[PDB]
């Protein structure tokens, strides 16, 4: 019993964190096999904030300009290349602690663990979700760039995010491990605004199923809804549209609890209308949207 | 910016988790040096233990079976001596924590780490954990520099879905016993010093709507705290929050006046750090560590 915002154990990623220094800038790098991955903005000077030409800045660098530190050992950079917004520093030593891993690009609503790092050293681990506006609500200070987001399945680490920047609203933007930004963001200090964020409806429904599995039913009602009427209502509270894919995805939790998806949708519509009336659901007075259907099944069933 | 429920990096503890099987029961063990610690309920415990041989305890560390060469009990923990010291043993201490203190839990099943989450020792000595059958022996810890302070070992789940366990010396937190008998968690209260720390975290992150011009006395605040099932705030708590008070410019009794108003009037549709409830599972130290980026 119980339901917590649970992160993956971070050890497999901790053994990959290194410090990358280029000039006056120091940030984190991810050392997998003989490559260190990090944000390409590590090559920017104070004059390359707004409109850096990374190809031009990179061509001027030598391998010995990149100082890479793995624990108390300086690694030797023997090559460098850029892939989209990530810099790949070839090193002369393969990381002996390289886990089984994959690079995966995630979709909005997906969750992942973040291992926040400073100076190549892990500081903490927390659970995140890719918001519908492609930002993440992380906890990051200056120096956290290059910290990564990941999931673990079996003994395989799926790296899905690399931290690049904080937007004016305190939310965070980054890329996958192929250097492609999530969202319409660029690794320039030109003014960029996150689009209006919305609630991840499918995740709220998953969390209501988690509540039912854990013994709570107070929010259930005798009603159902059509998918279209639900979306018309949900949109008025800035909830993401619920698609037939989301309904299908909720099938297993529906079968386990005996509450049809559209019946849970009617419960959600009522909660949006009434609020909680001093009650909580799984220790929260707000509807939680950073647990996916897959997270609920994993945490509640194994 | 941002403020998350953040756990310590778990790698140092992951390299200590092993599976312990005794008869039909399988649970987790903590392998430090040449000893595996686990709940004694894996087995009148003295009478049940005397009947066991070393080979009855099957200990698996990854894909390797360890050899048990001795067994002894310390309070509610069983100590299985093994023939091999754990090469991954970190620098560690066993520490007993107090209610209100937080720690990270590395939830494990079959000796394999499944997740990590941060929680607090409730004033009623339970933890609002997230555990399924097979999670016994999972541990709670804090990290200071490179030293792991192990403070909790999971033993059981109470009827309300909350959890009970011991320190690593086998002493239960709370008035619980390791017997398959209905036991109830006492009425819980809110960890006041932690709520104040989290309000300071909100101020540091730009959430100031709940601030007010008022201050209060420690005694008047505690009278209001008692009324709302909040733990008493001591002068030690006030002193502990001193750094956050100096950083934000909000004296602890000034934050207490903000807290009193929140308790008597509610949030009025507003939130603080993304919560519509007052969060009490961040200590003043947690706030300073997170809002300053300390590493391990
Ligand atoms: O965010 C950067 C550095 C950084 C990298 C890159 Cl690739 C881009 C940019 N920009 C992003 C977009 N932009 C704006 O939209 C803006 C701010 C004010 C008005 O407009 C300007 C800066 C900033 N670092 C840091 C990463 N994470 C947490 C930090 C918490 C404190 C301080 C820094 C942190
Ligand atoms: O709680 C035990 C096993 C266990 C160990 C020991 Cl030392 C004692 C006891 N009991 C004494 C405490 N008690 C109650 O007060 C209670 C619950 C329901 C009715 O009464 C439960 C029986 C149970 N395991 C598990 C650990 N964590 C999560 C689990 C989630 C599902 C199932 C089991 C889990
Ligand atoms: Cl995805």
């Amino acid at each position: 019993s119980g339901f917590r915002k649970m992160a993956f154990p971070s050890g497999k990623v901790e053994g990959c964190m290194v410090q990358v220094t280029c000039g006056t800038t120091t940030l984190n790098g991810l050392w997998l096999d003989d490559v260190v991955y990090c944000p390409r903005h590590v090559i920017c000077t104070s004059e390359d904030m707004l409109n850096p030409n990374y190809e031009d800045l990179l061509i001027r660098k030598s391998n010995h300009n990149f100082l890479v530190q793995a624990g108390n050992v300086q690694l030797r950079v023997i090559g460098h290349s850029m892939q989209n917004c990530v810099l790949k520093l070839k090193v002369d030593t393969a990381n002996p602690k390289t886990p089984k891993y994959k690079f995966v690009r995630i979709q909005p609503g997906q969750t992942f663990s973040v291992l926040a790092c400073y100076n190549g050293s892990p500081s903490g681990v927390y659970q995140c979700a890719m918001r519908p506006n492609f930002t993440i609500k992380g906890s990051f200070l200056n120096g956290s760039c290059g910290s990564v987001g990941f999931n673990i399945d079996y003994d395989c680490v799926s790296f899905c995010y690399m931290h690049h920047m904080e937007l004016p609203t305190g939310v965070h933007a980054g890329t996958d491990l192929e250097g492609n930004f999530y969202g319409p963001f660029v690794d320039r200090q030109t003014a960029q605004a996150a689009g209006t964020d919305t609630t991840i409806t499918v995740n709220v429904l998953a969390w209501l199923y988690a509540a039912v599995i854990n013994g709570d039913r107070w929010f259930l009602n005798r009603f159902t809804t059509t998918l279209n009427d639900f979306n018309l209502v949900a949109m008025k509270y800035n909830y993401e549209p619920l698609t037939q894919d989301h309904v299908d995805i909720l099938g297993p939790l529906s079968a386990q609890t005996g509450i049809a998806v559209l019946d849970m949708c009617a419960s959600l519509k009522e909660l949006l209308q009434n609020g909680m009336n001093g009650r909580t659901i799984l220790g929260s007075a707000l509807l939680e949207d950073e647990f996916t259907p897959f997270d609920v099944v994993r945490q509640c069933s194994g």
